[PDB]
């Protein structure tokens, strides 16, 4: 049908052919029985007093055949209204959503995560009070304080560990590498599972909303990250090999091969500058200014991207 | 002909003097025979069902006579495709494209890039393991494992070297310094030729789109990477001079000369700190703390621009 269509919203004037609305039989403007209340019979037009920049969007998805965007100078939240009232169906409001991005439960049920913080914020405090000097074969490998309040937690964890996902295995691992060691030779394994007992620092983020946006933030980066240190690894192996054979000749390089070098070049390139190794010659200050300037350049590239997928992941949760 | 022409699409009516269109008889609109087709007797105006945003430019394209730039409200993607249905011609398309700025072949010549990347991730390596202490006239100068599995992949090499262009001179001077030195005095020149060794580290750019990404954000950066190292060399010999003469009566001035302070002046501009040199004196304290600040400026200049330069680029190619 060339029959064509006249919309008029708010005053400006819409037209278009009734077999470009026949496409979505289903929605407001493709029902006849749906519109057929809108019409103006005196202007042969349907008019509707709404909102007048969302419109123009409205037509082109059926025009185009399906593309749903939004323009740029109309809020999202008018926008939506708009597909709602229109009613362009599910299946289009979902595929617009995409290309557009239990503790407190009522108080009662929300304090028992306080009882899990502490049971961390502490569990943490307590992980590194061992470490200490003024605290230190059943002795060589290993009742004692550091294993009294530290279990007086351990079964408190593998408690709501019953009571799968990420957060969830947040808590497997929190308490894994302890009934691993328990497990023999009654007279460097198992050192692996002492330091993995860190991990339950990242008990913290099923209370830190701020944490687990980054964490996103993150495998929503994964392209960037990976750049940023292929990138470094180039800078470092190339400026290790220059400040090497620059240096080669010397009654005090500081280097005493290229993979040595490498520790400079990171430090040097991410500006730390330790000191616990430096160029004495003038090839190798050259090299090292260079190495300077490259790094923070190198780093620079990659980081921008990833500081706006926080900008955004940030804000959207809030 | 004044004979003047009224356009109405999807309802937004435009109008020009048909002479306008006359100026391009090759177009949509410029065709009689071809625009005879959208023409609505009943209205004397030619009528389109298509996208409204984007017409407003295809007509000034006529009246400006050629200037067909992109409405900032409209997709790259939408906007092309008018571009191509009102058939503005190619050079048009082209200069609009302007303005807007074999491994993987099918698996089998595709796998057959893993086998350069070793050849390469390995060949790096090697490389470095060489200036390893634990590893080190025949001998002055000069079989051997370093020499062993570095030719196993020498011809490997000068095998696909024959299986002109930037991306191919990767693996020429990826073997050249080779063979130079192979070719003499049977009993410091040769040595300008095992540091070009480490370019091999390029050959990577074949496979890392990251990397050759980086590749045109510098040449189409140039002039940034200028400005920022004629600044620098600019507060480098304004400040070492500085610090200098405010540590020249000094018992333990470190600054034995300005030439000297370079160093010193680079290493604060860039905010590494190694402490290899550092004032000692008030005048000289006062100075270096400038440079700081002076250092942080300077940098945080061209840079930015560079930042963008790769923003876009990252993402063109993506
Ligand atoms: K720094
Ligand atoms: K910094
Ligand atoms: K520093
Ligand atoms: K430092
Ligand atoms: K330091």
């Amino acid at each position: 049908s060339s029959e064509r269509v006249v919309i008029n919203i708010s005053g400006l004037r819409f037209e278009t052919q009734l077999k470009t609305l026949a496409q979505f039989p289903e929605t407001l403007l493709g029902d006849p029985k749906k519109r057929m209340r809108y019409f103006d019979p005196l202007r042969n037009e349907y008019f509707f007093d709404r909102n007048r920049p969302s419109f123009d969007a409205i037509l082109y998805y059926y025009q185009s055949g399906g593309r749903l965007r939004r323009p740029v100078n109309v809020p999202l939240d008018i926008f939506s209204e708009e597909i709602r009232f229109y009613e362009l169906g599910e299946e289009a409001m979902e595929m617009f959503r995409e290309d557009e991005g239990y503790p407190e439960s009522s108080g009662p049920a929300r304090i028992i995560a306080i009882v899990s913080v502490m049971v961390i914020l502490i569990s943490i405090v307590s992980f590194c009070l061992e470490t200490l000097p003024i605290f230190r074969f059943h002795t060589y490998s290993q009742t004692d304080p550091f294993f009294i309040v530290e279990t007086l937690c351990i079964i408190w964890w593998s408690f709501e560990f019953l009571v799968t996902n990420i957060m969830n295995i947040i808590d497997i691992v929190a308490i894994i590498p302890y009934y691993v060691t328990i497990f023999s030779n009654k007279s460097r394994v198992v050192q692996i599972f002492r330091i993995m007992r860190i991990l339950r620092i990242f008990k913290l983020s099923r209370h830190s909303k701020g944490l687990q946006i980054l964490g996103q933030t993150l495998k929503a980066s994964m392209r960037e990250l990976g750049l940023l240190i292929f990138f470094l690894f180039i800078g470092v192996i190339l400026f290790s090999s220059a400040v090497y054979f620059a240096e080669a000749d010397e009654r005090d390089s500081q280097f005493p091969s290229i993979p040595d070098a490498f520790w400079w070049a990171v430090v040097s390139m991410t500006t730390v500058g330790y000191g616990d190794m430096v160029p004495t010659t003038i090839g190798g200050k050259i090299v090292g200014s260079l190495c300077a300037i490259a790094g923070v350049l190198t780093i620079a590239l990659p980081v921008p991207v990833i500081v706006s997928n926080f900008n955004y992941f940030y804000h959207r949760e809030t």
